[PDB]
């Protein structure tokens, strides 16, 4: 499948060059997966999901999201036009209020709520979770990753937007996890992307057009848009039966565009996400 005048993101991850405006992806498009958001909430009503998001969980007084960043990034996983895979399933987990703020323990809460809720849902194909949310370090918050992880969903977390390394934040920190960095459109590490070792992708950040509250559409940046490709790309790659929630992490960096970014720091990876679709 190809979709002509897509985002730069999507372009990028099928593509072997920077540069180019199409998106191209095998038709199959995640579905029969799952990805779980956790975030602010996502607005399902909005056109882009076409009835395939839903809200399932939220720790405050309504299920909406009244900030636009869950919606973003779950517009960067599954929507029609701005998504990754498109035919995929969306739950929304509101751990983060309308601020964007949220507590330790609620987000840790909201991890072991997809842990079991998963078994709540029908996700033949597999199920994944994206994660744009940290803080600084926390053994107990980078557990709570591990056990959704161990549990049987492929988790990816934003390493942060700090120019820092991401071994000092949490759940960026923990190793069992997907921790995606973000790169701009010319290849290049964005500005504000941690990095480290503890990274083990890149994904596209800076300038990302996706889905916002009030059946709209904006571009914003941060290593909170990288993640959601990254988690969508996982998505697609277990509907194509290519890998599972346990090894997609690794099948991503194994498969990922190598070398090709620019003012990546001695000691991080230099992978790039990509979908190697041979259309």
């Amino acid at each position: 499948a190809a979709q002509t005048n897509a985002p730069w993101g999507l372009a990028r991850i099928s593509s072997t060059s920077p540069g180019t405006s199409t998106y191209y992806y095998d038709e199959s498009a995640g579905q029969g997966s799952c990805v779980y958001v956790i975030d602010t909430g996502i607005e399902a009503s909005h056109p882009e999901f076409e009835g395939r998001a839903q809200m399932v969980k939220t720790y405050y007084y309504s299920s909406r999201d009244g900030n636009g960043h869950g919606t973003h990034c779950a517009g960067t996983v599954g929507s029609r036009t701005y998504g990754v895979a498109k035919k995929t399933q969306l739950f929304g987990v509101k751990v983060l209020d309308d601020n964007g703020s949220g507590q330790y323990s609620t987000i840790i809460a909201g991890m072991d709520f997809v842990a079991s809720d998963k078994n709540n849902r029908n996700c033949p194909k597999g199920v994944v979770a994206s994660l744009s949310l940290g803080g600084g370090y926390s053994s107990s918050v980078n557990s709570a990753a591990a056990r959704l992880q161990s549990s049987g969903v492929m988790v990816a977390v934003a390493a942060g937007n700090n120019n820092a390394d991401a071994r000092n934040y949490s759940p960026a920190s923990e190793p069992s996890v997907c921790t995606v960095g973000a790169s701009d459109r010319y290849d290049r590490r964005s500005s504000f992307s941690n990095y480290g070792s503890v990274l083990d992708i890149f994904g596209p950040g800076t300038d990302i057009l996706s889905t916002w509250i009030g059946g709209s559409t904006r571009s914003i940046s941060g290593t909170s848009m990288a993640t959601p490709h990254v988690a969508g790309l996982a998505a697609y790659l277990m509907t194509l039966g290519k890998t599972t929630a346990a090894s997609a992490c690794r099948y991503i960096a194994d498969t990922a565009n190598k070398g090709d970014l620019s003012n990546i720091p001695f000691g991080t990876v230099n992978l790039l996400a990509y979908n190697n679709y041979q259309a």
